[PDB]
Order: structure tokens, then C-alpha cells, then sequence
């Protein structure tokens, strides 16, 4: 299980790019396998970490599908589940080559509720795009 | 403006592709142009009749893409001026090759109430998703 799971996330997490079917692909993937949501957003994050800034936005976007998806599936525990690195992860996309795509994302987070206002604004300070 | 709109109009919608890049740029642009929203619509569909399935799919995405975003952005009217055109356009993404795909995003704008009720059942069923 635990190795088994680690292996598909490596893979999947290392992999993932910037086209609706690859995100929506893992997205799907991410959401049939709810059960796991920890050690999914950890190893997300661990990707996140040992990623240059592009491959860093491309697992944004995954989390951006999976955060925005997660509610309509049942699965809306993936919600809190990234709430726990969202404000690390932020900080590791503030180059602007990428930082505005990120903010985007957490515009459009803001404007439905998807999480509170004053978390909104810790991850926009962390991505420096408000100060 | 009429002329140069048109150019514009064709050249992007020719070129759309399923990068969240090229999504979002031409999104955005779009939003910008939120003046001009009915011809924006008008070669829109133009260009979803003309194309063939995978293109069809990318432009579904556009229209998915600012009928999301264009609330955020002071642009509601989007979500009026494309409702001219789902009906027709739903029923030119049956194939399975891209149905799925599509039943996906109207399910999204289904459980946001992004459109009505009787408005979502009468796309999923030119669909053919729902008989
Ligand atoms: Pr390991
Ligand atoms: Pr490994
Ligand atoms: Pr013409
Ligand atoms: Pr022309």
C-alpha cells in the first residue's frame, strides 16, 4: 500500500504537465483515491520542493483541479488536506515567470470561498503579489 | 473594428490549444474584449462548426475557461451570450472521443449554478449523456 501508493504518486507527480487531459487525468486519479489524501498532498509537496518553477506551476495547476473538484466529488477533505502546505508551497512560486499564474489561482479560490479571506491573504503575501 | 476583431477572432480561435497557457491567454483576452461579447461568441461558434472533434474539445475549454472566470472579472455577461450557443453546441461534441470531457464541465457549471437546472438537462441530453 504505502510503497505501492508512493510509486504511482512519484511517477504521476514527476510527470504531470500543462494540458487539460494530464491534469484532469491525475485530478480524477487524485479524487477516486481520497482515502489516501495525506500521503497524496505529501508527496505532492515533496515534488513541489525538488521542482524547478515551471514543473512547480504544473503541479499547481493539479492542485488547483483537485482543490476546485474535490467538493462536486465528495471528496472535499482535500480542501484541509493541502491547507497544510498551501503557505510553504506558496512561497516556492514567487519568481514572475510564475507567480502570476499562482495568484490567479488564489483570486479565484478568494472569490468563491473555496478557503477564508485571512488564508487568501497569508498565501498572497507568501507570494508576494500582495504586501 | 468590425474587420480587425475578425482577424483577431480567427487567428485565436484557430490556434486555441488544451495547454492551460493557451487557455488562459486567450480567456483572458477575451475578458478584456468583454465589449464586444456577442461577436466574440459569433466566431466562436463559427469555429466550433467548421472544426473537427479535438479542436472542438479546445474550444469548449475557452468557453468553459470565461464563462468561469468572466464573474470574477466584471464580465457576467459571458455567461448570458454563450448560453445563445450551448444547445447547438453540445450536440456537435457527442462523439466519445470528447463527450466525457465536455459532460464534465456541465456537470462543474451544473453544481456551482453557474446556469439553471433546466438549462444543464438540456445540454447533457444533446449530449447525449443523459437520454
Ligand atoms: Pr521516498
Ligand atoms: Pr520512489
Ligand atoms: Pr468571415
Ligand atoms: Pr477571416
Amino acid at each position: 500500500s504505502a510503497g505501492a501508493l508512493e510509486s504511482s504518486l512519484d511517477r504521476k507527480f514527476q510527470s504531470v504537465t500543462n494540458t487539460m487531459e494530464s491534469i484532469q487525468g491525475l485530478s480524477s486519479w487524485c479524487i477516486e483515491n481520497k482515502k489516501h489524501h495525506s500521503t497524496i498532498v505529501y508527496h505532492w509537496m515533496k515534488w513541489l520542493r525538488r521542482s524547478a518553477y515551471p514543473h512547480r506551476l504544473n503541479l499547481f495547476y493539479l492542485a488547483n483541479d483537485v482543490i476546485q473538484n474535490c467538493k462536486r466529488k465528495n471528496a472535499i477533505i482535500f480542501r484541509e488536506s493541502f491547507a497544510d502546505v498551501l503557505p510553504e508551497a506558496a512561497a516556492l512560486v514567487k519568481d514572475p515567470s510564475v507567480s502570476k499564474s499562482v495568484e490567479r489561482i488564489f483570486k479565484i479560490w478568494e472569490d468563491r470561498n473555496v478557503y477564508p479571506e485571512e488564508m487568501i491573504v497569508a498565501l498572497r503575501e507568501a507570494l508576494s503579489t500582495t504586501f
